[PDB]
DNA sequence: CCGACTCGCATCAGC
DNA sequence: GCTGATGCGA
DNA sequence: GTCGG
């Protein structure tokens, strides 16, 4: 938390970036440069001591200036003024509405949470799910509870078939103490890289959940990654548990290493390290890792049977997943 | 300076 | 219908 | 917005 207010104003204006002005690469900037600060262990005291830190440049380090100087950032305050910016800052909260959606419902006159709910017609499937359950995706979740979650998962996956194995990844497997949502990795001996031997198989898992009331709504389902919606069983007489969002990624079983690799994160992890992997010729995505031949072009799978065989390829000492909580 | 900064599903445009 | 782009999301 | 080359 020593740098907090920095952390927070860069983050303020990275959002601002991809929700207002659509320039991801801003966003994804600001993103850098707020990482990197964050785990930096000095509580930082000028810009000119903050630009050191890669990611961090001159226009940053400006901002830092004002900010340490003022408690505040003109920029952002009179971000924080206009009408339409913060209508679009706003709606892009709600699952399902993004900067594009969000500017278009602006210009419709749709820029309140009961603008939304008045015109519910105007949304699709996972806009309207996103909606209704907007103030109880703002909350956390205890690691507590994502524990009993994960009871409920893996004793239901296992009912299906025993040969699932279900593995929470995300912040959860960080050692989170707490987490936005709870991610799910599957693997069935049926479905590898090199067969599908079996149909259905993250359906029946759904289904699964859903008979037994854990799931109870579905963002988006294919194949492969389901997006939902899910809520732990509630004690006699007591408040409902709020729903909470769930997403389940099915892997090639012979592909796990580097499916939990890029489901455990962070995203700013993922992002720095398939980076790194570029400079240093090869490309990681969530089923392999490949070389990059002499024309940027990726070639064959190499060999992994382990997270760190990845780390190995791109010359990187082993993290822990506690420790990729960028 | 200047180019660069992995993929799944839903939806739409075009045919 | 399919294919490719875009939006939104992990 | 930043930065390797
Ligand atoms: N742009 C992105 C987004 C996500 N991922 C991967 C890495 C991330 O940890 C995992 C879960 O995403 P989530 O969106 O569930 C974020 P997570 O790290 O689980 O933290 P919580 O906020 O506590 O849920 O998905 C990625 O590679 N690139
Ligand atoms: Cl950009
Ligand atoms: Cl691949
Ligand atoms: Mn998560
Ligand atoms: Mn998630
Ligand atoms: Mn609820
Ligand atoms: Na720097
Ligand atoms: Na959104």
């Amino acid at each position: 938390t020593l740098n907090g207010g920095i952390t927070d104003m860069l983050t303020e204006l990275a959002n601002f970036e991809k929700n207002v002005s659509q320039a991801i690469h801003k966003y994804n900037a600001y993103r850098k440069a707020a990482s990197v600060i964050a785990k930096y262990p000095h509580k930082i005291k000028s810009g000119a001591e903050a630009k050191k830190l890669p990611g961090v440049g001159t226009k940053i380090a400006e901002k830092i200036d004002e900010f340490l100087a003022t408690g505040k950032l003109r920029k952002l305050e009179k971000i924080r003024q206009d009408d339409t910016s913060s209508s679009i800052n706003f709606l892009t909260r709600v699952s399902g509405i993004g900067p594009s959606a969000a500017r278009k419902f602006v210009d419709e006159g749709i820029k309140t949470l009961e603008d939304l709910r008045k015109n519910e017609d105007k949304l699709n499937h996972h806009q309207r799910i996103g909606l209704k359950y907007f103030g109880d995706f703002e909350k956390r979740i205890p690691r507590e509870e994502m524990l009993q979650m994960q009871d409920i998962v893996l004793n239901e996956v296992k009912k299906v078939d025993s040969e699932y194995i279900a593995t929470v990844c995300g912040s959860f497997r960080r050692g989170a103490e707490s987490s936005g949502d709870m991610d799910v990795l599957l693997t069935h001996p049926s479905f590898t890289s090199e067969s599908t031997k079996q149909p259905k198989l993250l359906h029946q898992v759904v289904e699964q959940l859903q008979k037994v009331h854990f799931i109870t709504d579905t963002l988006s389902k294919g194949e492969t990654k389901f997006m939902g919606v899910c809520q732990l069983p509630s004690k006699n007489d007591e408040k409902e548990y709020p729903h909470r969002r769930i997403d389940i990624r099915l892997i090639p079983k012979d592909q796990y290493y580097c499916g939990v690799l890029y489901f455990t994160g962070s995203d700013i992890f993922n992002k720095n390290m398939r980076a790194h992997a570029l400079e240093k010729g090869f490309t990681i995505n969530e089923y392999t890792i490949r070389p990059l031949g002499v024309t940027g072009v990726a070639g064959e799978p190499l060999p992994v049977d382990s997270e760190k065989d990845i780390f190995d390829y791109i010359q990187w000492k082993y993290r822990e997943p506690k420790d990729r909580s960028e």
